[PDB]
């Protein structure tokens, strides 16, 4: 635990635009409380890590203890409106190295080999990335299935919110979701 520093407040979220899964708008005092300024990384932790960045809330006041999250958000760590998430501020760099897990089939979206490592790149380049977070794809699926969706497991930077660019590293899990149910425990 190298640095350790949020706030706990409750995930808000509301009918709107599907975008602002990467941006947190709160008010001065949630954000200047600790040292966040306009413009900064935020990390968040309800169930488990999440980045994202610091915005000014439209009504600055009601922002002193909420977050309005897009859904992509809640579902990367997977609270519900209003839980309890800590969100600590931190700062970006560019990620060197970072594996992740799609969940689909074999035959879903990671049939192509040879640079497919580097088609992961190429998709999430200049991306924030947090080791056990999660991804969403452009509405793919298939039969009832479920999860359909990307998750990283582990990362190069200091697990802090980091960028992606071309020349980051990736790696790619040879075990999607086949067979992965938690059977365990």
């Amino acid at each position: 635990m190298e640095s350790n520093n949020g706030i706990i407040l409750r995930v808000a979220e509301a009918n709107s635009t599907d975008p602002g899964m990467s941006r947190v708008r709160l008010d001065e005092s949630s954000r200047r409380l600790l040292d966040a300024e306009i413009g900064d990384v935020v990390e968040i932790e309800k169930v488990r890590k999440t980045v994202g960045r610091v915005y000014r809330a439209r009504p600055e006041d009601e922002n002193k203890g909420i977050v309005r999250i897009d859904s992509v958000m809640r579902n990367n760590c997977g609270a519900s409106i209003g839980d309890k998430v800590k969100v600590r501020k931190v700062r970006t760099e560019i990620a060197k190295k970072v594996t992740l897990a799609p969940i689909i089939r074999k035959d879903q979206r990671l049939k192509f080999g040879e640079g497919i490592e580097e088609y992961v790149q190429r998709a999430l380049i200049r991306r924030p990335m947090l080791e056990q977070d999660n991804i969403s794809v452009p509405g793919l699926t298939l039969a009832g299935q479920t999860g359909l969706l990307f998750k990283v497991v582990k990362t190069l930077p200091s697990k802090v919110p980091v960028e992606i660019g071309e020349e980051t590293k990736i790696e790619i899990r040879e075990e999607p979701a086949s067979e992965v149910l938690e059977e365990g425990g």
